[PDB]
């Protein structure tokens, strides 16, 4: 395949992979990604950073004979860096060594095991394990390794380009866009930033505490400062690194707006009633909603508006003394996820409908506490609300919408 | 609408709504389903039982139109019966009561608040509260109530034509079908039986040890032999009532097949590859598999499956110390269900493939526990599986069909 | 229910309904929409003008009892406006009669029979018809009604508050968003002008040339300056008419962007191969690249991007001597849309693999033509692109690209 | 991965991929499918009969080397044949090729290019081109080639192992069906007939004319009495040749139910109404309906139940002059299969509903009659159908099915 | 019956740009087209169904009363503005009836009733059409059918039947008993002017 790739400094590429189609990755839904992977040329050695997925590689063969073409060099690799064994990143890794097999692959120590056991051909390659500040001279440019275990596998690293202050993150700081445009400064901010916050949401929130003790590391070695780009392995490559490094603080540390996430499910339509009028309740403060039905939408999304919302809604009908099973799917996500580690316990409501001895509420709201909510009330109804029962139901949102406006 | 009646028996036709189109109901699976709702002619009542989901009558008052003039009888309905307060049979009863405001309302008492709750406009309505073995006359044509609550809901009883031994049993017995056939012998067996145990498996399950009770006192009353057609509220009438007796017989006593439901989620394709590898171990000792991805699948088919297999396997990898979320949506299923009321405790095996700390198998392991299944086994393993790996799986998969296969149903 | 209503004006509030949870309306995907009616209180009479879809009159209904309280007026309307007969718009028409029986329906000719035969009980309601420029008087305040047919409808007109120039444009300069937030300076630009585009795209595209005479029939009668506020009836309301108004005026006129639309299906990858291979060469040029695949894509997100493409490829494998069927779904609707209507004949290449006679791109380049494009060459090859062929659709991609740009 | 060979004959076995997970395939609905490929034991040669999809060989190598060690044979190949290039039954010939070089590929002179195309590792391969009725010995079994163009594809052939009547027949007479069970008398028949009927509806139709002069030529043969077992690339393996013989004799020749198939799509419902009662005045004539609502359902469904339908009714709503866009997917896939080559043209009406100049409807009739249908009537409505326009569905439904029924 | 492979063939010589180049149409009978597009222009116009506003009655008769009712109907029709072509089936024959069916919006079809069938030469003209396919042009022509009968009748339903089978859209039938009488007359005239004002709303 012809491609060409993206100059981002003197003598480094981009010779990453559009994958314009895909939808759904790992139940995180999107309109298309990338997989960003960089060819740096030194005077002496060609060094390229990650890779991408198996079978995609059509486009970054492609790209990387462009960047040598236009470099004036043969299509050769000297050196490969795999900063994440995660196969979006790593999945071309047997080809790679396959074609150019005395070149060395400096990754972590526990990688090597991690790309053997998912490549068995690459048992006997020239591993390399590399440790935080060991650096490799590639002639005239130097590649600086940094360790960054669970950011966000064990495996994981970053590797800098010290001469350029240029941090290759791996999926630190990426977002989920499929865009011509290569930079930040290139595509609409909201777009940008609604990405960055999904992309937190989903990967990055249990590891809150080990974000900002990677930034108390980072700013004690001095070396913030000196970080002029952050080129991520999905989506834009960074021009403005402190917009994003400030985007991480603020999630990392329960920065919110005055808003609030409403998720349920409904058979009948009665839960549904309950929180279209909790949403009134809460509207009539001028406090923002998200609105999401689980018959229709996915956890994704709904995680995303969980991040910057003060406080989290969950109702569904009861179904044999259970909640509808629908909630058990964000459940066992949320539990995942653990909000908590932002260091806000979000404010919480439990509600739902119910035609016997009911008890589906009482189960959310003992979920809701586990996965690390606040849990205010708790409000369940016999069949279809009364017109007192809405009333009810948008007072509790009014009063929540209050503490939500209080709340540091 | 113009829309025919069909004649089930002398003076008694099925009304009911062809529900062509719906493909998803409170998250069942279906190629559309049927409301079925019947009128009774006595010589001096007109009784009609049950109705529709809201929005859907235009079909059911054609058929009534249909039938009456069939009967050379005007269009008018002396008696209203409500079997069930689900709006899916009682959605137009806020129509049929306001057409005909003087032709009492026969139901259970809670279903009285129940209907009120959910159609406000019946407040005041001709409401006649019946009990077990009350019955009526419509004039030639006697209906017997029997109270069945929570078969399936508190609200539900059965209603029964005594002179045709017609049994009106609303949603038992019942099965998401819509064809224009409208009786059991008229369809291939295998469809039928089929979504009688998808049926069973998803609406009757945790009523397991009622409906044996239900069953002890219809046998110790007399009645079992005296039914001469089922007549539910969804899918086919059966004829042949001992069919779909003798099926719930085995689906609430834990009769099982030789067979194994596999259910796994994956990320990057490890836990599939294990997944296939079990099913070949079982294979390979004649056990039958049903595979089913959660990807792609969802939670009715897999509990219609697990209903008559002697074991479950449930596979998903770690994320975040947890199994892949999907799973929780399939197991806080499973703890409504509560399959250990059939009187079985499946086996069951988890698995999963991890890249750090892992944990996600013994989550697994635990929740397949809470929900009734007894557990053997868990094997977790890191990234892709080996060869040595798969061969392991295998033999798991064949240890556990043997085990399966020395099970007595 | 209990749902405020918004202020938009002295004595004039939305009582619009959310449609949170919609994701598909007449297969235009959405995350949600708005139905807009809005209440005028008159110091003599209360005018409701549109309301809403059949079954969603709960927050309607609270709006108004909430707008009327505000007020300190009694829960009375007295004049009923009805723009538009679809049911989005007058499916609470005879919930609203049956209340109020006596209030005049103010609507087109055209709307009475139409709204008869949508609502048997409103046969013998009080409708009066209205035509261009006749008005009537709420006290204080006036209601000036403008005919519009075919826009969208036959049966389609405006309403002008005249003293405020407020104009209730029905369908016309809507767009499917569900926020708390009413106007348009308070959601991102970029969402605002994107949903505004898909609106215009699906629904207003055939009619471009309806649009720009309604606009010199605005401008004749002095009036375009006098519209302060544009209040639809989906989404958000234009504080800044201008804003929407000069959007319309592009999309009827054929202002696109450097940009193409690449639209394909298959079976085996080989069409994807060559989809991806003319992005590339595109990309090249640095003109910009939307790629769909039908498999996943749905037709009212491509024809949002075709809106302000200069050049459509269209590709798919032979099945049968034919494309593959799915095409045929995004053909019919194009055939409907007229996309020659704005003034511009877009730019079009047919491709596709094919295992025998094939004949499938000769089939995509002939209803190309029939949609309006501009269809520049065919490459049909067989199977699986070799290197040269992708290096083909490269140079055809590249050669596209230098004539989008050379275009006015 | 190790996974069991299943014997289907002396020295014979399957050695096939279960694709337990796999949903749609090409926009053809099921649930899973098989890749059948078979393994004959010559005393001399051992010969393998086709393979499976690309990535989804490890259940076939586990098979291949399962079957030769219950032979006592090494772990060899010494023949291959492919008796069809798509990539189902082709994906794994460059790793058989790869691990056994010097085996011959068997096959016809056009899949020759067709497989280079596709795996253009397999230039240099060592391919022996067949011709009708030239066999090969393996020692004791006798393998025969016949020809077998455009049944489905130019390259495809069938291989018959003449000592024992087994016709290794690729997709003719396959079904995509995934179970354990690997006869055709080990599952239900409704399950089995249902899934054939499918599989020819969708792929053989258009061929319908070729598999009469097919059969004609292996009854002139004096071969169809000798066939003992078809083993097909996809689901159950024939044990009663005869029973699907005869299905496609039938389905080739036009032999209907008593039945019409109805389609439509619908905005606001009223096409819907329509449909429904059409329905009805079908049934009170005693004929059968299946009834299709194109948001929810698909071709491949669709297409099956036309196939032994005698009517076919098609509806939807008019959108800018158009009918509604999603028909176009079906109208293009019925102009690609060509149902009246069956030998019949099956009855058909159009219908939908309108709000303005209409002609929608016109535009159906006009493409069924391109599709093959025999258009008896036409029928188009103003927005919601009264009672007497559902009662004139109804009576031309009831005048249909008398037609349906007078059909001999 | 080749209307349809008509309008394709005038496409595919469009396409090759060849239609603007021919000269001189040279046909196998009759004669040469000095001006072509005269002609393509008229085949055009005849695969698209553009007809005139004119109604083709045919019937047949045994003693007259079929024959009574035909002249009535085009009386009716005639008060509107709308043309009449009358053949007889006794005198006339297939090939100028079907010429003027081409370019009529409406046929009339009438025999009386023999053993419960329709007069028999009604059947010549009858598998003619069903051979011709008038649909195929792309308009489905209106039609009545009508008829004079001595007992049970039954003609006129057969007719009614076989007129919607060779394509055309029957609007009623009308049968009577032996002679019609002067209020059977007017009706007659009343069907064929409602016929005619349906013509006249054809575009
Ligand atoms: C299959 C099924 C099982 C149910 N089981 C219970 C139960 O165990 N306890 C209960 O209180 N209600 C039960 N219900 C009643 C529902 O909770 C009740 O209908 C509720 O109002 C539905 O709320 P929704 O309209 O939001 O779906 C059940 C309903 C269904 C359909
Ligand atoms: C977002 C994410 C989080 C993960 N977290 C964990 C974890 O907490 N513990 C662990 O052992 N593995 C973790 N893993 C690694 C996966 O379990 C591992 O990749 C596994 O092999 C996936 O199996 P599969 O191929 O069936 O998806 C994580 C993977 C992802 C994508
Ligand atoms: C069911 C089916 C029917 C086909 N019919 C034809 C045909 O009529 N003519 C043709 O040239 N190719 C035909 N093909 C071959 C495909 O066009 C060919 O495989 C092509 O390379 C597919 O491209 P894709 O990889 O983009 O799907 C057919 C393929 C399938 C699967
Ligand atoms: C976007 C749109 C465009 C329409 N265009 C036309 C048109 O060109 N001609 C017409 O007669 N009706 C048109 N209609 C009106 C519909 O055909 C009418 O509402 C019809 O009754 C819908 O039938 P349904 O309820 O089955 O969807 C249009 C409707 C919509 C929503
Ligand atoms: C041989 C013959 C057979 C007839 N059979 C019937 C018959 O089966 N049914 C009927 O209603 N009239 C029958 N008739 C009566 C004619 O239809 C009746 O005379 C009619 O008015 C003749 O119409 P005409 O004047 O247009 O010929 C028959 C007439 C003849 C001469
Ligand atoms: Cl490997
Ligand atoms: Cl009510
Ligand atoms: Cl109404
Ligand atoms: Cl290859
Ligand atoms: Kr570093
Ligand atoms: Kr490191
Ligand atoms: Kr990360
Ligand atoms: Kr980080
Ligand atoms: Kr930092
Ligand atoms: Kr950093
Ligand atoms: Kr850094
Ligand atoms: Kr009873
Ligand atoms: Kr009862
Ligand atoms: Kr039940
Ligand atoms: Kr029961
Ligand atoms: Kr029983
Ligand atoms: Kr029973
Ligand atoms: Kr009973
Ligand atoms: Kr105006
Ligand atoms: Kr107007
Ligand atoms: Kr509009
Ligand atoms: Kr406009
Ligand atoms: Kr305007
Ligand atoms: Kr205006
Ligand atoms: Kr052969
Ligand atoms: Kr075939
Ligand atoms: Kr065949
Ligand atoms: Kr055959
Ligand atoms: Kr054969
Ligand atoms: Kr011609
Ligand atoms: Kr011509
Ligand atoms: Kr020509």
């Amino acid at each position: 395949m012809k491609a060409d790739a993206v100059k981002i400094a003197d003598g480094v590429y981009w010779v990453g992979v559009l994958d314009w189609d895909i939808r759904m990755y790992h139940g995180y839904t999107l309109n298309g990604t990338t997989y960003n992977a960089y060819l740096v040329f030194g005077d002496d050695k060609v060094a390229l950073i990650d890779n991408t997925y198996p079978g995609t590689s059509a486009q970054m063969w492609g790209r990387i004979k462009d960047a040598c073409e236009k470099e004036g060099r043969e299509f050769k690799i000297d050196v490969i860096v795999q900063n994440h064994v995660e196969k979006d990143h790593s999945g071309a890794l047997p080809e790679i060594h396959k074609k150019f097999p005395e070149a060395p692959i400096y990754c972590t120590e526990v990688a090597v095991e991690g790309l053997v056991k998912h490549f068995p051909s690459l048992k006997g390659a020239p591993f390399k394990v590399v440790k935080s500040l060991e650096s490799i001279d590639l002639g005239g440019k130097t590649l600086t390794f940094l360790e960054a275990p669970l950011l966000h596998w064990p495996d994981s690293m970053f590797t800098l380009y010290a001469e350029e202050g240029i941090l290759f993150s791996n999926d630190a700081f990426g977002q989920h866009l499929c865009f011509t445009q290569r930079f930040d400064h290139e595509i609409p901010e909201n777009i940008l930033m609604d990405a960055n916050q999904k992309f937190y949401a989903n990967l990055i929130t249990p590891l809150s505490k080990l974000v900002l003790k990677k930034f108390k590391e980072v700013i004690e070695l001095g070396l913030l400062e000196k970080i002029k780009m952050i080129a991520p392995s999905h989506g834009q490559i960074w021009t403005d690194p402190m917009k994003v490094i400030g985007a991480y603080q603020d999630f990392a540390t329960g920065k919110c707006k005055d808003k609030v996430t409403i998720v349920y499910d409904t058979m009948h339509g009665s839960t549904q009633k309950m929180a279209h009028a909790f949403a009134e309740g809460i509207m009539s403060e001028g406090v923002d909603v998200k609105m999401y039905f689980l018959h229709n939408d996915e956890r994704s999304e709904i995680v995303k508006d969980i991040l910057d919302s003060k406080a989290f809604l969950l109702g569904a009908p009861t179904i044999y003394d259970e909640p509808f099973p629908s909630v058990g799917d964000l459940i066992y996500y949320l539990k995942g996820l653990k909000f908590n580690r932002t260091g806000l316990k979000r404010l919480a409501l439990a509600f739902g409908s119910m035609g016997g001895n009911g008890g589906g509420t009482k189960v959310l709201a003992e979920k809701l506490k586990e996965c690390g909510f606040e849990v205010l009330d708790e409000y369940e109804l016999y069949y279809v609300p009364t017109e007192d029962e809405l009333e009810k139901c948008y007072n509790m949102g009014k009063r929540l919408a209050v503490k939500v406006k209080e709340m540091k």
